[PDB]
């Protein structure tokens, strides 16, 4: 089977772990320990064809920088998540851009920039419009997703999935 080896990342209480476990298990978590990385693993039928999508949910407790750009530079697609309610994370997605760009040293790495918490618009602090014009600086797409009402959880994991499958 073909392994689509995705990484999760963004600042802290975005929503990295609630959209990994929504997506794998159905479930909605809001209290999972904010500093555990971990991976996941699972079958999924990407537009026909079986495949296997593992999940690299990190946390930023790898602080060393040589350690974190080995977990970087293992993935093949990235989830540069942000939430739409704390436009400190939205800042901070620059950084992990950059972090990857230089472990993968290809503008092209699949990377979708997703917003979440899209459920929560009476708090939001991003508007879509600024999302949307760093995602087109970027060239890469913008989402916003609901770790909550699973909106557009697939989509997003999806989608990177058929960056990775295209691009490598
Ligand atoms: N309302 C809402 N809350 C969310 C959403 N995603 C995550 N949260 C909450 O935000 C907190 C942090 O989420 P988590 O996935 O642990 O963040 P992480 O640090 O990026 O892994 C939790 O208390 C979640 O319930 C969402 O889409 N909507
Ligand atoms: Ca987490």
């Amino acid at each position: 089977l073909a392994l689509h080896k995705v990484i999760m990342v963004g600042s802290g209480g975005v929503g990295k772990s609630a959209l990994t476990l929504q997506f794998m298990y159905d479930e909605f978590v809001e209290d999972y320990e904010p500093t555990k990385a971990d991976s996941y693993r699972k079958k999924v039928v990407l537009d026909g064809e079986e495949v296997q999508i593992d999940i690299l949910d990190t946390a930023g407790q790898e602080d060393y920088a040589a350690i974190r750009d080995n977990y970087f530079r293992s993935g093949e697609g990235f989830l540069c998540v942000f939430s739409i309610t704390e436009m400190e994370s939205f800042a901070a997605t620059a950084d992990f851009r950059e972090q990857i760009l230089r472990v993968k040293e290809d503008e092209n790495v699949p990377f979708l920039l997703v917003g979440n918490k899209s459920d929560l618009e009476d708090k939001r602090q991003v508007s879509v419009e600024e999302a949307k014009n760093r995602a087109e600086q970027w060239n890469v797409n913008y989402v916003e997703t609901s770790a909550k009402t699973r909106a557009n959880v697939d989509k997003v994991f999806f989608d990177l999935m058929r960056e990775i499958r295209a691009r490598l």
